[PDB]
């Protein structure tokens, strides 16, 4: 007999596990428990802080919710108007000395005319081919070139996506991008070129909300806090080390054994296989591909420079900087960095020089959060990546050589991106059914490994829907039909359903 | 205060209402009640019997189930292996003196060669147009021609569907048919013509099961029987005459008042609007179109003729019979008609003449079930329709002139088919949301009026999902996404879900 | 017996008839003569002069030669270097206050940006349609819109060609435009828009030569002068009034009869049918369609204005002037108008006012020649068209209100353009073979009625090839295959062939 | 000073040179002379006879005339009705034990059904590709596949043409095949298959005429006889050995020198280059490709076998025989072989056996003429080719093993076919203008090397047109525009033109 027995056990308290727990807590039927090896819940949706007081998410984290259930839980966790800040979705592509508004193709009027001619010629070729196309694209690369044509593909989406995924676009599938036909909007593109016009895909209606305090990590701490504490076990005491699927028993770090009837696992599925000591599953999960994420943070003295302005996140297709994305993290909340009256010495200038004085001086401060990818096809020198990132900030004119840096941050995250390779689905449809046969619901960004449902809201709902399937026979729609859930606002499931309404009466 | 109060009231005990009842009963949370004006549950999925002992469904009723939940409930209701007979899905098209195996286009090698040339020429045109098509078909007719070409369209799907729907194909939408591209399989059609080959779309894996006893109506009687009798009200005592949606109060014909929190209404939505005395809903539901079905039954003396054989249902595009479909109902079950030893006089010969002898004689017997449609665009002489059907049977060689008819049946069902007109959706998205804002779930064949989810399993699940939405916040997938539910095996929802297992412990 | 007998009689001494005569004269075998009702040869390629000394052609006449034979005869007729002036082929379209270089679609960068978007959008549609086109256009209008797209078609070729042809573009065929596929060069057009480029289709290699003296009419006076005079009969003495095809006899105005074996007739074929008293042919030729040409000439005081510059001919699609084409006739030769020291009073100002002063002032002078079409579908008010033309010159900014007009000219030419209507070919194939079977070679701009071979070189060669067919069994390539002769350099036939070289020894 | 001087010298008295001579004789202007190394005119259009009395053309020679001038000369040469025999153009393709009527694709109903399926599927692919094609085929092979589809291409045109040209279809151009779009008549092919029909492209309208006597060579002996004998020089006395283009002098084998002003040369242009001792021209003409032709004749005892019937020529794609084409030469004229009373011994049986008796026995007789190609890519064993051909006759069921052979014939012709290789035009457009610059018209099947105008009528007219250019400035249409002359009835040029009519009056 185990030390503890529950109907449903949940491993992990990132957004996916917390979803499972929130739904179980709402249903309040079967018994349950959630564990995590970190005392702080949140997973990759967590937030670090430097000794100088600059917060950093795990790279750019911007919420767009497809589900009212997700909204209900965030509202419950952070219910006050000044728990949040609202911003427009402002993004740009760095190209040939210019900040080009996203989407790139609608804004190539900013490039030299001779280059515009090449882009348009290429997209004309694609428009004519699309008019007679009778096959689907088979790779990410084919999808890109059929949407954009050669010239525009080569300027942004091809080199950018290699810097992100750390594998060539010819090695990835394209089903994950959804059901839309790969074909250009030639009229929209030539119209903006003719008018010499620029236009972003944002406005008063295209917004996101970010937490006032604690970074993205503030959300999940708050969400976790709504659960009954005694059904949680976070920290070293909550670290899973063994999973015996045949006896339906988990063993924790300190030796505690937990019996379950159903298991929701949200740790990386390659880690789960190892914990199960299942050679077959180990082999299979080693054939999944993923990239690692280096997060670099830079804290800068001074008020926000005009050239940065209201920018939120930024794309970097070119080879003069190692990062694929930059976020102006100080624009997300004034509490993501110290207040203007806090005093910090300058650590270095952006060109690498020593400051004239080592004395602590006042702010205000602004802040840049950078992402660099790593894989077996794309090594990252961990001892120089910070300095390379800062040199990249100068090359891209985000920072002047004279800008004063008062804080630095670097951390590597082993499982960063689950890669939509050509082989992914072939491998996943061997792994997930075997786990399912053992009453194990392996779910989440690395729990079920599908990037197209890999954001916070997807993850949270993968947990929720996993519980709903276990208990109420719900379809796991987010897991099996990404296009379905991403193409609609999912409104039916709420934090208060009829069941709880009728029971209370 | 009303005579009765329940959380969920279900109106109608056809398959939809029974689905709602079955799921409410399983969940065993909210209080509930189901009413029907008829003492016998089943609705359009019921069965009549003639005074001579011949059973007739409301036209050809063949079950193909898309859902594990539906299967669970039929199995619980009729658990014994001898409660069912299994048959292959054998159908033919009657055309120019021949029985042509369905699908029609794969079997035109049976037609005269000059006619095959015309067919293939038409399908070649359609193939070539499909190759460069970039628009979706907008009408049922357009869809048919794109799929078949003119020649084949004119032989079967065009005149057949007029006889079914009682409106021109040019007046119907085609979205209801699914997401498949409207284009011919030219190679498969020409291959069978070249090989001189015929092939039906059936075999040992393409089967259906039919109840041993009581016809299709036997299923819904037995399903209803598993419900707690005190929560049912079937007969004159259960006829709904008035719905007060603002008071959430229903009044029955005997004066009984029932108050509700949520209403699942499965009566025809035009009848619901009338009962609500809601003039705006009345005006809207009169914009919907439907056809009536005439069901004609013919009982015949003799063992099953060789020319008929194992045929199950049959399609009639041509003008020499008024019916669009025939069913060899005596093939579906031995107990659909009297035993051989039963003595019955001959009523008439199939050519209309009086029999030589008026004496009761023995069998065996077989049985034909016919459907004739009617609408404002296609009137039907009710006084001659029986004699016309029987002459139709002689014209199509189903009956010899000398065949002895021992039983006849005719019944008109006013709401027979909800028509997929071009206007259907524009109307329904005014009706269904307006009802739902009043907490009324109007569902089913005429509850929500969508033929493409209009069979017995669909109807049952519309009831189930409505309840699942009311209680567990489930997506009503069958209602809003026909293509989704019809395109997969729906296995997640069962008659015993985790909820009931964990609670029983 | 007739007064005169020849082997080959030629009617008409415009370029077609003169071509016949030159080749007959070179071959020097069969006897021949040529007649014309005009004392001066040249037909529609003649030149008028006003009492004030301004020359006008019959509208703008620019030579482009497809044949060495034509070149040899012009060189012979006018052998000196100063018999000719050479110019680049410079033309513009007047549109929205601008002189847009021809071809229009490569120069729309001059229009407002919003016009450019409409133009490119329309051409994108036409490009995408051309990609799947598998039928030839059936009308001139279809050809235009398939070539240019709606927006560009509407700005120039559609309204311009109505003003030229005096019939809707929808009523004309398009085979006459040659064999090139009706499809846009989208890339060339967008490239010039993107780059802000204009470029005319002329330069040092695209030139024409114009006679130094006597206008275009000087060429045919001089060609006719190389013929033996006694074989010509020009003037009232040479006016044909009767053709008796059965007797092979022609009757002249003065009673002279001419017997012939073969007749080359270059008068308008409808006039030929009348002269023949052949009611059947008159009936057929009345089914052909043609437009009349009003030529308006305007002599202006002043040195050539900068705004005019080196322009040669100009197109006018807009409805702010009656004329379809303007020619800067003073640019073609300094002897097309009087020398600077010639004294002329101002007749009127361009604004329409007439000055009191009769003072004769000096020059220099320049000159504008205008063309307006007329047909039974497009009446022209003869009494006001001069004044309307002049106001048109002011609206298009060719003349200033205050410019001084010292000479005016207006003449209406009944047969101006042979129209390539939809019916033309059908009618010609009933006419031309019938004349052929009577040994009548009816040829020329209205002799055989085909505009695509209706220029001076074409006309000359229809004469030449007609004689070559009669004598040497030559293929009449220009008559039956306009695409053949227009698509190559015709160099084989010369004014001195081998026959004449070998004979000389 | 040369031994003889003429204005126009003609080398060669095959059909081309005889064309030039006939036109010079008609014109009767410039002095001329024609020479040949052979005493008998005809070239490759000559005829041999075996010592047993069987005639053989140089392979299958069937006249289809595109020109009235050609007909005039043939009529003049053989004016009597019984100088000619008329036959329908009956041809078949030998394939898989069947005689399949030409054209192959319209008669694949004779193949096994399973093969008809593969054939039709292939053509369905080709039809669908044709609907969206926007390129012209660039090789003979691409042309074949676009016309026929893979399956039909593989059965006939691909293997047959390798057997004809002795080069692969991927190495030849396709322009020579004309302007028709490379695309299938899918409806024509599927129609005959569905109907089970065979039909050839012949009937009462599709005929050819063949000389009663002397074979095809009889035509050219008779044409040559119409020339003034003294302007001819045929035999060893007429053999050209040197051409001195700079001096315009030809030297003959007997030492005779002839001066000329223009040279029409109809010998193979590679031999011409040698005779000119021009090394640049020798190099260039060595880059032309050509195949040799082996002609095999077999005389057979017996009346015409039923299985042979009215067959004229036959195509052999398959690998069980070395010949690509057979001709039933005995069907063309009864004088192509001895009369029935002529007595001959049997040389061998068709399987190679000795006859039972060596006695001369009577006929009747029939006769087979075979063609086998040779090149550097396809050697021919001259010592075994007769026997291989005879075995091929048995393999193809043209001869029974018991059939008695009474005469055999074999002869190799070095220049047989001029090959339309990919390189042909690039070479010829370097050779022909250089010869032209020296007043040398090189013309004919190997004079100008173009197969698409390489028939008797083409060749004859190449010579006619060359003279017409030399004397009258005619366009050499047949040389430069094969599609033009082959696509029309060329009726204008006659043996009696107007020039000769007018001179005689």
């Amino acid at each position: 007999h185990p030390d503890i027995s529950v109907d449903v056990l949940v491993i992990g308290a990132g957004p996916t596990g917390l979803g499972a727990a929130k739904r179980l807590n709402q249903i309040d039927g079967p018994s349950w428990m959630i564990v995590d090896s970190n005392e702080t819940p949140g997973g990759l949706a967590s937030t670090d802080v430097t000794p100088e007081g600059f917060l950093y998410d795990v790279g750019g984290h911007v919420i767009f919710s497809h589900y009212k259930y997700f909204d209900d839980c965030l509202d419950e966790a952070l219910p006050k108007e000044d728990d949040w800040y609202t911003h427009q979705r402002i993004s740009y592509v760095r190209c040939q000395g210019q900040w080009v508004p996203y989407p790139f193709q609608n804004n190539i009027s900013m490039l030299p005319k001779e280059e515009q001619v090449k882009c348009i010629d290429g997209m004309i070729d694609a428009a004519l081919e699309a008019r007679v196309a009778n096959t689907k694209p088979k790779t990410f690369d084919e999808w890109i070139v059929r949407m954009m044509g050669t010239g525009i593909a080569d300027l942004f989406m091809r080199p950018y996506n290699f810097k992100v995924w750390a594998v060539p676009t010819t090695k990835m599938q394209c089903a994950w991008l959804g059901e839309r036909v790969a074909a250009p909007n030639l009229k929209a593109v030539t119209t903006n070129v003719i008018l010499g016009k620029t236009a972003g895909n944002w406005g008063p209606a295209a917004t996101f909300r970010f937490p006032a305090r604690g970074g993205t990590g503030g959300i999940w701490i708050a969400v976790a806090n709504t659960l009954p504490k005694e059904k949680t076990r976070f920290g070293e005491k909550g670290k899973v080390t063994k999973v015996n699927a045949n006896n339906k028993t988990v063993t924790l770090q300190d030796g505690t054994t937990i019996g379950y009837k159903k298991l929701v696992s949200t740790m990386a599925v390659d880690f789960l296989a190892e914990a199960m000591n299942d050679q077959e599953l180990v082999g299979l999960t080693k054939q999944l591909f993923y990239s690692s994420t280096h997060v670099i943070g830079v804290g800068v003295r001074g008020s926000r420079p005009e050239r940065i302005g209201d920018k939120c996140w930024l794309y970097f297709p070119e080879d003069n900087c190692p990062f694929y994305r930059a976020t102006i993290f100080s624009n997300y909340s004034p509490y993501n960095q110290p207040e203007a009256s806090a005093a910090l010495p300058t650590m270095q200038l952006a060109d690498g020089s020593r400051p004239q004085s080592t004395e602590a001086k006042e702010g205000p401060y602004w802040s840049i959060m950078l992402e660099v990818s790593e894989s077996s096809m794309k090594p990252v020198n961990q001892e120089t990546i910070l300095a390379d990132c800062i040199q990249g900030l100068v090359n891209t004119e985000m920072l002047k050589p004279t800008d004063e840096i008062v804080s630095t941050y670097h951390r590597r995250f082993d499982h960063g991106y689950p890669t939509p390779t050509l082989e992914r689905e072939g491998t996943l449809t061997q792994i997930l059914p075997k786990l399912q046969d053992k009453d194990i619901w392996s779910r989440g960004r690395f729990g079920s490994w599908r990037y197209e449902v890999g954001n916070q809201d997807h993850s949270f709902m993968l947990g929720v829907e996993a519980v709903d399937n276990i208990v109420n026979g719900a379809v796991e729609l987010t897991l099996n039909y990404p296009d379905f859930v991403n193409g609609r606002q999912n409104t039916e499931r709420r934090l208060v359903d009829g069941a709880q309404v009728f029971a209370k009466s």
